[PDB]
């Protein structure tokens, strides 16, 4: 009950695609070439966060109806066997959404909502970063690019692509607790930071 603020999680769907692991396009066809969405996690300050807050909660469709068009294409499902996107949509639901304090159709409105304002691909256009292969791009340039138009810093994940090339995965704002604006992160994520110069890989 009650958290301190919510990690908005986005993620490059390339850079989930051309990794060791197995990555299958929804059955909605090909993602769109930019930012998707991967959740938003209700977090404490201390680090932990709260998880699963209604098991018997499950995901309502109907309730998310005239949305499921646009999620398909924003927070579409990139593991296999290729799915609609609902397995994924019910997990961080439960998982995450049932400890939001929303109700099932302003969380996933929230997501969207956040990954429309952040608008990452075009703020990254407007400092001319765009997807090409190899570590073409300084962290600073991508991350004062997002800081630009967002007003607030971002925390960037990195992974590694099967040419070993250092990779922008997933991207963290911040979102205050009754999910209205983007604030300062308290805290930012555990594992490593990325390395001094990455790629920002296209599909
Ligand atoms: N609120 C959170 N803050 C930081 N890491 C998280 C949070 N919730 C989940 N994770 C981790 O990040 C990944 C997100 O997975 P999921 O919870 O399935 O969306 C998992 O590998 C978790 O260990
Ligand atoms: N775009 C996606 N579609 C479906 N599952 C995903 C997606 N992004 C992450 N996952 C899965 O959710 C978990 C999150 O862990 P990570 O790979 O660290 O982001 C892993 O078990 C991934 O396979």
């Amino acid at each position: 009950q009650d958290f301190d603020f919510f990690y908005f999680v986005q993620q490059w769907p390339a850079s989930y695609c051309d990794t060791r692991r197995s990555c299958c396009y929804p059955t909605t066809g090909k993602p769109d070439e930019d930012f998707s969405i991967h959740g938003l996690w209700p977090n404490y300050e201390n680090g932990k966060w709260p998880q699963n807050c209604d098991r018997e909660s499950s995901l309502d469709e109907s309730e998310i109806s005239d949305l499921i068009s646009t999620m398909e294409k924003n927070w579409p499902s990139l593991a296999c066997p290729s799915s609609d996107g609902v397995r994924f949509w019910s997990h961080e639901w439960l998982k995450h959404g049932t400890c939001s304090a929303l109700g099932e159709r302003a969380y996933f409105q929230a997501a969207l909502d956040f990954r429309k304002k952040s608008n990452l691909l075009e703020n990254l256009k407007n400092a001319e970063i765009t997807p090409r292969n190899g570590e073409h791009y300084t962290l600073e340039s991508i991350k004062k690019a997002i800081e630009e138009g967002v007003g607030h810093s971002p925390y960037i994940e990195c992974n590694v692509d099967t040419q070993g090339n250092h990779q922008i995965y997933q991207v963290y704002l911040c979102v205050d607790k009754t999910a209205t604006d983007f604030i300062d992160c308290p805290i930012f994520p555990h594992g490593r930071g990325c390395g001094s110069k990455i790629e920002f890989p296209p599909f």
